């Protein structure tokens, strides 16, 4: 599995190139893994991935929550890996064929797929939660090794961990801004994803240092 | 939304030259183009303005938005800023995530299309069993534009039943995925067609044939 420095992944969702670069560079010493999503990519272009690689020695996870039909998923994955992303996050709710398509491209292109089972926001309780256990089981049966679960619902994250086993890799968003706690989340997740709590702080570096200090024993 | 010939082109080619050429070859048959991530992540969001400059067509961004509320807002804002007239949003992530999109849409005067049931086989695993409730949620939220599967006419019909004849409904899955143009239009206001057109040796003739087959409607 990827070796995430300090078990902390930066969710760089600022939508300005200069601000995104400035902030990421300031926390550079505490993180070696950055999660880039559509807010930044649709504002600055996929070339932002290469720029982060050039400026920082950071691993890139594209949080695109792929959720299309199989054929389209393949194209999305190919475009994303061509851009230099190390891994891509895919939605499990659209079913096995859609996930398999992503795994096929990842295998062919030598990259990784992360399966998003249950989401962290309140609305996730409406339809995703009830299917999350089966989505995880589906992922396990498909050979998925990397997963995404909610920091906001410890009991759910714990169940996800059980389903995928200790060997699987698990990252979890919803820490900070959404209410999740760093330490509690790392009881089940291999690494935590943190966005606003860091990038909106007056001193992003200090915010990141503070989070790491709080989980030092972990 | 008045879609010419009730036909929406799914422009999923990933080369700017090919996408513009093919879209130009069928420009006389359509005035509505659906652009998605295959093209946008390969050529950039500036491609939307290029399409408007060269064709003037309306643009539907099929981004199947499926993030948390906060991030959905950012995605829609970025998308409408690029010139998209509408954006397709997944309903599976819940009401708050859909409302987030509706908020930005209202603020920027654009439209949100709610995707309720997908057209591929995998949609049967988790999406289908929640589809009716997702459509009802859309109605409660005041959504007026929807996306349903051409590949399952009975499901498309149920979707139409739930949203009413006043709501607008578009449907992908025509051609490549097995859906029939005419049967789909029995329930949907417009059909979405990608490969059956853009992969054809002669795209223009392909579009003309599809339109010819539905001249009655
Ligand atoms: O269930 C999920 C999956 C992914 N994210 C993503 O993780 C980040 C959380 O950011 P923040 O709340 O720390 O600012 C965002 O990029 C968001 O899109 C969630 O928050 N919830
Ligand atoms: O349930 C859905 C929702 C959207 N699309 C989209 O509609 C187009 C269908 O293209 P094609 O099968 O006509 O080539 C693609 O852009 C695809 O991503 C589907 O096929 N199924």
């Amino acid at each position: 599995v990827m070796d995430v420095m300090n078990r902390l992944i930066l969710a760089m969702d600022l939508m300005n190139r200069d601000d995104a670069l400035r902030v990421t560079g300031e926390v550079r010493e505490y993180i070696d893994t950055v999660k880039i999503g559509y807010p930044l990519v649709l504002s600055e272009g996929m070339d932002i991935i290469a720029e982060f690689r050039k400026r920082f020695g950071c691993r890139i996870i594209a949080d695109f929550k792929v959720a299309d039909i199989p054929e389209t998923n393949e194209k999305i994955c190919r475009a994303t890996f061509k851009a230099g992303a190390d891994a891509i996050i895919v939605h499990g709710f659209p079913g096995a064929d859609s996930v398999r398509a992503c795994l096929n491209v990842a295998e062919e292109m030598g990259r990784e797929v992360f399966l998003l089972t249950e989401m962290s926001h309140p609305g996730a309780e409406m339809f995703i939660q009830g299917a999350a256990d089966e989505i995880a089981r589906m992922g396990v049966d498909l050979g998925v090794k990397n997963y995404v679960g909610p920091s906001t619902r410890p009991e759910r994250l714990s169940r996800l961990r059980e389903i995928i086993g200790q060997d699987s890799f698990l990252i979890s968003p919803g820490v900070g801004a959404q209410g999740g706690d760093p330490g509690e989340t790392l009881r089940f997740a291999d690494a935590i994803i943190v966005g606003r709590s860091i990038y909106l702080a007056d001193n992003p570096a200090a915010a990141a240092a503070g989070i790491i200090e709080s989980i030092k024993d972990l």
